[PDB]
C-alpha cells in the first residue's frame, strides 16, 4: 500500500528531492523532542498558509538522514500519508478508510520507525468523521504509528473543538511567520533553485526587495511563500527576455510585483520619509483646514511606522467634530496617500451594530452557528485588506460587544475573529468617528477648537467610553469647522479634483466661477451641521447636472465659459450658453 | 467475542507491561469496596482528566493480580472498552448497542466476573440519552455486568444529574491531585522509565522540582501526568541535545519548561524567600511612593505563601484613592513579581452590572445562558491563570449581589459555575479598587495621607458595602497623592522603558532630560485629576511624536541627546536630530 | 384625484419653499381638516403642471406615511429601515423626489428612538425632500421637544377657508359628487 498511498520523503531527501530548510531549525527541535517522547509522541503543526509546514516536515527529514536525532529517534524514517491517497484517488465512502488501515498494517510492522506525516489533518476526520482515520489511528497507537500532524490554525481550531481528543495526543508546534529578513534568508536559501529553474542570475537585492514587497503586496498570504511566488513569476519573466539575464531588484521584481495588480510608482518610490517631511503637506492640500487634525494623524501614523511606537499598535484615533467636516475625507486621503488606495479602506457602519453583532461583527458569528459569513463584514475583508483604514461610523452607537473587540484591537492588534483565525493586522489605521463631544464643537469658540472647548469634547468622550479605550488611542482628533476661511477654496479643491476624472479629461471645463458662483456655492452649499455635504450635493445639481443638461443641446467644442446667471438659490448658478 | 475491540486489562497486569501505580491506594481501595457491594455497586471515580484516573483503575488490576481483592471480586478481572469500541467499528444506527451488547452478554453468561469500564463516562447517554448505549446498561445491570470508569466532576453533573439512575446504581468516588511530594514519589516510581527511554538519567532532584515546577508553571494541568510532561519532555531535551547525560536538578527541567511562556530565570530563581523579602524594596523601584500600600501587599502575599494565611484562600486588598495614584500599577506590578508576568491580570469591569448579571460574572447562568464564553472572561482567565492577580475595576459599583458573588474569592476560594464545573482560586490575589474616597484624598493632607482623610475614606468603605464584603479583605489600603517626589522617579521609569521595548536596540537615547525636561513632562503630564496616567501620554506626545518623526525622516541615524527648550508646549523636545 | 382651490397661496408657499434650496421643506401649519391633503394635491398637480421654479422641474410628489411605518413593519426599529430603504431608493437619479407625511406626529419617533426621525435631520439638508403636516396643539410641543423641526422646517401657516371659499371649492367639487353618486 505504502508504494501507491505514501511518499518515503525520507529516503526521497537523502538522495536529494528536498530543499534545505532554513528559520525553522526550533520548529523541527521541537518536533524531534515530541517524537522522542516515551508518552505523547505525536507533534502538531499549527501555521497559516505560506509559513513553512511542508519545509518543516522536510527539515526534520534533514535531522533524521544526518541522524541528528536522539537515539530513540536515529532509526526514523517519514512518509508522506495524505490527499491523494484519501481523495483525489478515491471514489466511494470507506476508500479512504480501507486503504488507510491498509498502509498502517504496513506501517504497523517494524519497517524502522516509521514516522508518517499529515499534511492536511482537516482531510481526516473533516466533517462527520466516519472514522475517516481518527479513531482507528488511536486505537492503533501502541503500535509506534508515529506521526506528525500538521494544519492551519483556523482548521486546527475548527477540528480540535469538534473533537478534541487528538488534541491530547498530539503536542502542539505553533509555527510563527518570519520575519522580512528571515524570509530573505528563505529566498537566499532558495535562490539557486530559482537561478536552475529559470536559467538567470539573481541579484541579492533582488531576494531582499521580495521579501519587503511581499509583506507590501500579498496581505492574504504569508511572507515564505507570497516572496517565493513573486521571486518564481518575476525570474519567469526575466527567463522570457533570456528566451527573447538577471533578477533585479526594482527592474524586474518590483515591477513584476506592481504588474499583478496595477501600482508602477507606489511600493517602489515609498520611502515614506518625505511623506512626513513632504507627505504631510498633501493632507493638508487634500483635506482643508484642521491642520492640526492632519498633523495629529500624520504624527501617528508616522510613529507606528518602524516599530518606533510599540509596532503591536496601529495608529488609532478618535475623530470627533461637525459632519461634513472632512473626518473621512482624511481617512480616505490618508489611504491614498499612505497606500495609494482611497477606497482601500474599510467602513464599518456602527449606527447598525446593535445585538445583531454576529456576521455583523468583525470576529463574526462564532463559527458554526447559522448566518456563516464568519467575519464577512470585517474580518475576511482585513485579511485581503491589512494595509488600509479601518473605520467606526458613528461608533458612539456600537454595540458594546464591538467596542469590546476595538479595544482588542485598539492596542496589541492581534486582531481574532471568532472563526479561529488571527489577522493580526498592526499596519491598520483605525479610525473611530463620534458625534459625542458635537455639542462642544456647536458652541462655535473659534472653527479651530480652542482650550476648554475641546476639553469639553474630550470630556463627553470620557464620559461615554471606558478609561481603557481612551487610554490606548493614540489621538483624539478634532474636526475642526471648516468655515469661510477653508471653503472659499475647498469648493475650489473639489471642482478641480472633479475636473480631473469628469470626461475623464477627453474634454474639460475652465469654470472660472470668480467670486460669485463660488461665494453662492460654499453659503448656499456649507452647512455648519452638514458641512460640505450639501455643497457637494449642490455641486452635482447646480453644475454637474446643469452643464449636463447643456451639452444635451449638443453645441460644445471644448472648456466652459462662465456667467454666473443671477427660494434659496432661485439664481441655480446657471453657466452661459 | 467481546475481544475483537476491547481489552483485557487484568492480563495486561498480569503480563506487567504496564506502569505500576502508586499513591492511590485509598482509592482503589475505596474502589473494591465499592465493588464488593451487595447493592449499587458500581464505583466510578470522579475528578479532572489526567487525574489518575485510569491508574487508579489499574491500581485495582494489580490488587486483582496481587489477591488484596475480596473474594467475591477474586473471581473478577477488569476489562477496559471504549471509543473504538464505540465508534471504530459503528456506522449505522444501533451499532453501538450491537458492540456493547454483544459484549455484555458474553460477560454476563459465566465467564468471570468482569468488571467492565469505561473512563469516558459522558459518551454513555451521549449528548442526551436516545438510548446513547444508555437504557441499554440500567437494563442489564440486572445481569451485574459490574461497571468501574470515570468522569470528570464536570462531565458527571453534565449527564448522571440528567440520568438519575446512575445514582442509584453508583457509588461514586472522588479523587483529586495528590501533593507534590507524592507526586515526586509517583515519578520516582516511574524516573526508570524515562531513563531507559530516552537513556537520560534523571536526578533525584530533578524529579523533585519537575513536580513543584509542574504547580509553579503548567497552569491548568494536572500535576499527575504534567508532572511526568516535564520529565519526559525534559529528557527528550537532554537526549535530542547529547547526541547533536541526564536531567538536571531544576535546570534543564525549567529551561525546556519555562521557554514556553519565557521568563526564563525568573522562574529559575528563589522559591519566593527573597522576592518576599525584598518585596517592597524592589517593586518600589517600578512603583513609587505608596510605600505603605506596598508594605501592604508584600506582607498579604507573605501571609499567601508558606500557608501562613488560611490556606482556603486567596489573599486580596480594596485600593482606595485616586486614579492615576498607581492602585493598578501596583497590582500589576506585583502580578510581575509574583507571577514573573504583569499581563497574568484578570481585569473585571464592576459597573457593568444589573441583577441580570450572570454570564458576565464567572460563569454565572440563566436560561438561554448557552453560548460556549458563557462568563470565560473571569473564570477560563482563573482557569489558564491560577496563578494570578484579578483586579475589579471600580468595585464600588458592582452589584451587590455581584459583591457576594466576590465571597467565591473572598474566602473559600472554591469557585461555582452554571456550566457544571468549578475553578476554585488560590494563588489568586484580588485587588478591589475605588475612588469611592477620592473627595477625601483629595483633601492632599500630605503625600502620605494623612489618618483623619482615611478615616473618611473607610467611612465611606463601611456605608457601601457590606461589612461582611469587607471584613474578608486582608487590607484596605488607602493611596496617596503622588505629587512631584514620586513623578520625580516615575518620569524615568517610563523612558527606560521605552527605549527597552523600542523593538529591541535601535536607536538608544540618553533620555539626558534634567530636572528642566523632567519638570517639563511632569507640568503637563501629571495631574491630581488623573495622577501620573497623562505622563505616560505626554511622553507619547512628546518623546515619541518629535523624536519618532524625525528619525522617521531619516534625521536621527542612531543615538539620541534627549532634553527640551524653553503658546503653551512649543518647548516640546525642541532638539537637533 | 379631485381639483383644489383656495389655497394657491398656501401651494405656492409650499412650492417656493420646496424650490428653496436650504430650509427647504414646508410644514402645513394649522387648523387640522382645512384641505391640507388638498394643498399637497395642489402640488402634486403643480408638479406636471410644472407651474414652479424649475428647481422642481425634475420633481415627483409621493406621500410616504403610515404604511412606511407600520403596515410595513413587524418588530422595534422598523420605523427606520422602511423609511430608509425608500430614502436609498430616492436619494439619487430618480427624480427630485419630494415625499408628503401626513402628520410630523409620526417624525420625532416614537420618543425619537432613532424611529426614521434619524434620518430627519440626516436628510433635512441631504436632498431627500419633504412635506410635513401638523395640528398646532401639538405642533409647538414637535418643536419644543425636537428643536431641529423649527430649524429644518419652514412652517408654512394654513387654515379653513371662509364660507365664500368654501362655495367656491364646492363647486369646484360638484361634479365629482355629481358623478360618483349620479
Ligand atoms: N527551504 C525552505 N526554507 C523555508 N521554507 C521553505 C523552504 N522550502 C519550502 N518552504 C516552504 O514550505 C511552505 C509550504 O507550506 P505551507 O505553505 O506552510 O503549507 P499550507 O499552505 O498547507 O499551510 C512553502 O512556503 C514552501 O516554500
Ligand atoms: N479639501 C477638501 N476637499 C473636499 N472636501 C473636503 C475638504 N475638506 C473638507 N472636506 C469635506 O468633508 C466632507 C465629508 O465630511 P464627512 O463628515 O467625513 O462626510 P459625511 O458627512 O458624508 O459622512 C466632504 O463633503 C468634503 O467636502
Ligand atoms: N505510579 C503511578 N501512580 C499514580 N499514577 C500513575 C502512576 N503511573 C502512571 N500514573 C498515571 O497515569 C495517568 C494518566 O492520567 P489519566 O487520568 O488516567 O488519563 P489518561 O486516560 O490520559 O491516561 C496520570 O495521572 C499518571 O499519574
Ligand atoms: N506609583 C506609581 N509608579 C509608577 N506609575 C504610576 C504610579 N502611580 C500611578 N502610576 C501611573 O498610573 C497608571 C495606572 O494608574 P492607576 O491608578 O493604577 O489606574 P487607572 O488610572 O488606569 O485607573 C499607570 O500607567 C502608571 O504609569
Ligand atoms: N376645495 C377643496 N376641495 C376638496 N378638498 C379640500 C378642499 N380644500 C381643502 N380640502 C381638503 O382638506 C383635506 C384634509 O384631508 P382630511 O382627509 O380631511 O384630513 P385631515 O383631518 O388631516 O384634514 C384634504 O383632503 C384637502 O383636499
Amino acid at each position: 500500500y505504502l508504494s501507491k498511498y505514501a511518499i518515503d520523503m525520507t529516503e526521497q531527501a537523502r538522495q536529494g528531492k528536498l530543499d534545505p530548510v532554513i528559520g525553522r531549525e526550533e520548529e523541527i527541535r521541537s518536533t524531534i523532542r515530541v517524537l522522542a517522547r516515551r508518552i505523547k509522541s505525536n507533534p502538531c503543526l499549527i501555521g497559516e498558509p505560506g509559513i513553512g509546514k511542508t519545509a518543516i516536515i522536510e527539515g526534520v527529514a534533514q535531522r533524521i538522514i544526518d541522524d541528528d536525532v536522539p537515539t530513540i529517534l536515529q532509526g526514523a524514517k517519514l512518509f508522506s500519508l495524505d490527499l491523494a491517497a484519501l481523495t483525489a484517488g478515491a471514489k466511494y465512502k470507506g476508500d479512504f478508510e480501507e486503504r488507510f488501515k491498509g498502509v498502517l498494517k504496513e506501517i504497523e510492522e517494524s519497517k524502522t520507525l516509521i514516522v508518517l506525516f499529515i499534511d492536511e489533518i482537516h482531510m481526516l476526520m473533516g466533517n462527520g468523521k466516519d472514522d475517516a482515520a481518527n479513531i482507528l489511528k488511536p486505537a492503533l497507537s501502541r503500535g509506534q504509528l508515529k506521526v506528525i500532524g500538521a494544519t492551519t490554525n483556523n482548521e486546527y481550531r475548527s477540528i480540535v473543538e469538534k473533537d478534541g481528543a487528538f488534541e491530547r495526543r498530539f503536542q502542539k508546534i505553533e509555527v510563527a511567520e518570519p520575519s522580512v529578513r528571515q524570509t530573505v534568508a528563505i529566498l537566499r536559501g532558495l535562490q539557486p533553485k530559482y537561478e536552475i529553474h529559470h536559467g538567470v542570475r539573481i541579484l541579492d537585492s533582488a531576494l531582499v526587495t521580495a521579501a519587503q514587497l511581499a509583506k507590501r503586496y500579498l496581505p492574504y498570504r504569508r511572507l515564505p511563500d507570497s516572496a517565493l511566488d513573486l521571486v518564481d513569476i518575476s525570474c519567469a519573466g526575466v527567463a522570457v527576455a533570456r528566451d527573447s539575464q538577471n533578477v533585479v531588484d526594482s527592474d524586474t521584481i518590483s515591477e513584476t510585483a506592481a504588474r499583478l495588480t496595477g501600482i508602477p510608482v507606489k511600493k517602489l518610490s515609498e520611502s515614506e520619509n518625505e511623506k512626513l517631511i513632504h507627505m504631510e503637506r498633501d493632507l493638508s492640500s487634500e483635506v482643508v483646514g484642521q491642520m492640526d487634525a492632519i498633523k495629529a494623524v500624520s504624527n501617528a501614523v508616522r510613529l507606528s511606522r518602524s516599530g518606533l511606537a510599540n509596532p503591536r499598535q496601529p495608529a488609532s484615533f478618535l475623530f470627533l467634530g461637525l459632519s461634513g467636516s472632512g473626518k473621512t475625507e482624511l481617512a480616505k486621503k490618508v489611504a491614498g496617500f499612505l497606500f495609494n488606495d482611497e477606497d482601500m479602506m474599510i467602513r464599518v457602519d456602527c449606527s447598525e451594530l446593535s445585538e445583531k453583532y454576529a456576521v455583523s461583527k468583525l470576529l463574526g458569528t462564532t463559527a458554526g452557528y447559522v448566518g456563516y459569513d464568519e467575519g464577512g463584514f470585517l474580518t475576511n475583508q482585513l485579511q485581503y485588506k491589512p494595509y488600509s483604514v479601518l473605520l467606526f461610523d458613528e461608533v458612539e452607537k456600537a454595540h458594546p460587544d464591538v467596542l469590546t473587540v476595538m479595544l482588542q484591537m485598539l492596542d496589541d492588534g492581534r486582531i481574532t475573529s471568532g472563526q479561529g483565525k488571527t489577522i493580526d493586522c498592526s499596519n491598520c489605521i483605525v479610525i473611530m468617528t463620534s458625534n459625542l463631544g458635537a455639542e462642544f464643537i456647536n458652541s462655535q469658540q473659534g472653527s479651530k477648537i480652542q482650550e476648554s472647548t475641546k476639553n469639553l469634547v474630550m470630556g463627553a468622550v470620557r464620559q461615554h467610553f471606558r478609561p481603557e479605550f481612551l487610554n490606548r488611542i493614540s489621538s483624539i482628533v478634532i474636526f475642526n469647522k471648516l468655515s469661510r476661511k477653508a471653503i472659499h477654496k475647498i469648493v475650489d479643491i473639489r471642482l478641480k479634483e472633479i475636473e480631473e476624472r469628469f470626461e475623464q479629461n477627453d474634454k474639460h471645463y475652465k469654470l472660472n466661477l470668480t467670486q460669485e458662483a463660488k461665494d453662492f456655492l460654499a453659503k448656499y452649499g456649507y452647512s455648519d451641521d452638514m458641512g460640505a455635504r450639501p455643497l457637494n450635493r449642490l455641486i452635482q445639481n447646480e453644475i454637474l447636472n446643469k452643464l449636463a443638461l447643456r451639452i444635451l443641446k449638443n453645441e460644445i467644442k471644448d472648456k466652459e465659459t462662465v456667467n454666473v446667471v443671477l427660494e434659496a438659490e432661485e439664481c441655480l448658478e446657471v453657466l452661459p450658453n
